[PDB]
């Protein structure tokens, strides 16, 4: 009879606010089958007393369950972990689980331990928005007084930065100061900044 219950790889998981993510958690089970999984909270939820699993952003789906060989040490099963961040979501970190149930109504058992993370149990750790972003020096901008910008060059500044940058979010913000310094605020808040030396020079006649 199969007492053994499916084992999870999964791993340490880094999102960032604003931003959309997908991890596959690997599934497999000595008879080959997994029937369901949940991806959870250890605890219950208070107001149902069924399972649940917060933040509310992370989301996930498994093809293929409940099928003869669907969760082989060859071909395992594979749950997609994925959403997108909210703007103001909480930094930090949590431990979650997945949970697989196999064909003989073997359970994997949520345990924690530290020793079980990147197994079962995985840390999520959540960022802000400018630490998945490293941004590129702009074409220099040449003025005609780098301890006071016009409005224009101010404006030409910008749109440098913004050119040579096509990767930041496109609700990234571009400002820039009345010496050159450019500051780079990402949809969720933090920042960047590119320093004058690499943004503005002396305009030569
Ligand atoms: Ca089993
Ligand atoms: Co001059």
């Amino acid at each position: 009879v199969d007492t053994e219950a499916p084992q999870v790889k999964t791993g340490d998981y880094v999102v960032y606010r604003g931003e959309s993510f997908e991890f596959y958690a690997e599934i497999t089970d000595n008879s080959g089958q997994v029937n369901d999984v949940v991806v959870r909270n250890v605890e219950l939820d208070k107001k149902t007393s069924q399972p649940y699993l917060t933040p509310g952003f992370i989301k996930f789906s498994t093809d293929n369950l409940g099928l003869p060989g669907n969760a082989t040490v060859q071909n395992p099963l594979r749950t997609k972990i994925f959403g997108t961040v909210p703007l103001n979501e909480g930094i930090g970190y949590y431990t979650r689980y997945v949970v697989p149930t196999d064909s003989n109504g073997n359970t994997t058992r949520m345990v924690q331990n530290d020793n079980r993370n990147g197994l079962e149990r995985f840390i999520i750790t959540i960022k802000t928005q400018n630490e998945k972003y490293n941004p590129a020096d702009p074409a220099i901008t040449y003025v005609n007084q780098l301890s006071n910008l016009s409005q224009a060059e101010r404006d030409a500044v910008a749109a440098a930065v913004r050119t040579a940058n096509p990767q930041i979010p496109a609700a990234a913000r571009i400002t820039v100061s009345a010496n050159g310094t450019v500051t780079i605020t990402y949809p969720d808040s933090s920042t960047d900044t590119i320093p004058a030396d690499r943004v503005v020079k002396d305009l030569a006649s």
